[PDB]
């Protein structure tokens, strides 16, 4: 599978390595599953651009549960902001809040209210494939370089997918 072969292209060993471990340890191939191994290793990426400008972010995706657990519940603490119900991605120490990070092949108003929807303290910050972005509040957290770099990363995602004639797989599978 191209799909395969471009993932392990495009992404740096670590992202490769993290998205690989998550899935095969719920028993996920990702050989078979490669547009999933795909969107794991996109999102984690993002993930880990959004931090990397800030240390601002704390990171909490693509740890395992107990370390992203043991983040979480040592900022609760340490801060007195409310115990998320679920893990979000990072955790902004300047506003003083959890992110939620999305990254959708589908509109950005779309995902929006699909990641409000399943969320409540928490700060969403959507990224598209196309340069289009929704956050909460219109408050887009980082400055427009860094945000700008991940848009410019994620269209090239998808160009180099379309490169390899994966983009229409990847895009109708979200
Ligand atoms: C990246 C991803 C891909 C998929 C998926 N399932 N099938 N294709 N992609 C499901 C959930 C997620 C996902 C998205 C997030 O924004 C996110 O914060 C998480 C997470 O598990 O914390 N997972
Ligand atoms: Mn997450
Ligand atoms: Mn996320």
């Amino acid at each position: 599978m191209a799909m395969e072969d471009f993932v392990r292209q495009c992404f740096n060993p670590m992202i490769v390595e993290l998205a690989e471990k998550a899935m095969k340890e719920y028993g996920e191939d990702p050989k078979i599953e490669t547009n999933k191994f795909a969107a794991i290793c996109t999102h984690l990426e993002v993930c880990f651009m959004y931090s990397d400008f800030g240390h601002r972010f704390e990171i909490i995706e693509g740890r395992d549960r107990i370390m992203a657990w043991t983040v979480v519940n040592s900022i609760c603490n340490t801060t007195g902001v409310e115990k998320p119900k679920f893990l979000p991605d990072l955790y902004d120490y300047k506003e003083n809040r959890f992110i939620e990070i999305g990254v959708t092949r589908r509109e950005v108003h779309i995902y929006y209210l699909e990641k409000a929807n399943k969320i409540e303290k928490t700060h969403i910050h959507i990224f598209s494939f196309t340069g289009e972005e929704m956050a909460t509040k219109a408050d887009y957290t980082l400055d427009e370089e860094s945000r700008a770099r991940i848009k410019t990363r994620l269209f090239t995602i998808r160009q180099e997918m379309a490169s390899r004639s994966l983009w229409d797989s990847f895009r109708q599978s979200e």
